[PDB]
């Protein structure tokens, strides 16, 4: 619905400066504050655009239109509206988890706009299929969805340490803070939307060069998924391995992740 309104509603911030513009797009259970530790490594060299997904706890939940956001294309529309409102013609995009999915879709809709993709904790499909290992079974996610409805607080308390992976208490506390900030119904709806999404068929339509960041264990992304993305993404793709584990390296290992981001965003 907007330039100015949307910029306010989604907490859009532009920091740093440079000819190289970089958009940082957070994942489920967090907001843009997840990038706070890596941000100082980018703002000397880059103009950084940060924003909150509509489902973030830091956005007023009465903006969340359940009908509209029952597919990821609606989230892509927001991203493209923001970039158009800021008059940005070209950028690199760093997306975590659901935002990696959003980045892939957005790079296909507007190949002129996305010069490079950096995908963290990324998967094209979480559910297993005939000759495809996503990491999840239908009955498993059914139980997760039930837990989310029956006792959101208990679910979130259990999930936070598993998502962080490594024993980094401060990161668990931080992810828990934002996860508890999400409205329980919106959280469930986002999860349901993600688990219905299957990007496999469109990966070859991506034209941008892509860096897939792989940690040594991610509860939501089997190791074989990074290799799948490398084999099927349509642009020049590399897989960069972090020497630690987790689904949220920007929270748990920000200095290590920053090394990869600086190298990936050097030229595009
Ligand atoms: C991500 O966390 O956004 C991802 C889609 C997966 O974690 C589940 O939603």
């Amino acid at each position: 619905p907007s330039g100015a309104k949307l910029l306010q509603i989604l907490n859009v911030r532009v920091v740093g400066s440079g000819e190289r513009v970089v958009v940082l797009s957070h994942g489920f259970g967090t907001d843009q504050s997840a990038w706070s530790r890596v941000l100082p490594y980018l703002t000397r060299d880059h103009r950084v655009v940060l924003y909150d997904l509509v489902c973030a706890g830091s956005v007023n939940p009465d903006h969340f239109d359940f009908r509209r956001y029952d597919n990821l294309d609606a989230y892509v529309d927001d991203l493209l509206a923001i970039l158009d409102a800021l008059r940005i013609p070209r950028c690199a995009f760093v997306g975590h988890s659901v935002s990696a999915m959003i980045g892939i879709l957005a790079s296909i809709r507007r190949p002129d706009l996305f010069a490079k993709l950096v995908l963290i904790g990324a998967s094209p499909r979480f559910l297993n299929d005939s000759d495809y290992h996503g990491g999840f079974e239908l009955e498993e996610i059914q139980q997760v969805f039930d837990a989310m409805g029956a006792n959101y607080s208990a679910w979130a308390t259990g999930y936070a340490p598993l998502a962080v992976g490594a024993d980094v208490p401060a990161a668990v506390q931080e992810f828990s803070r934002t996860l508890f900030n999400m409205r329980p119904d919106i959280s469930l709806h986002v999860c349901q939307t993600v688990f219905k999404t299957d990007l496999r068929g469109v990966l070859g339509m991506v034209r941008a060069p892509c860096v897939v960041v792989q940690t040594t264990r991610d509860v939501s992304v089997p190791a074989s998924v990074a290799a799948y993305l490398k084999a099927h993404l349509g642009g020049r793709t590399t897989v960069e391995f972090l020497q630690t584990e987790g689904h949220l390296p920007h929270l748990s290992a920000p200095s290590l992740l920053a090394q990869v981001l600086r190298r990936a965003l050097a030229r595009y």
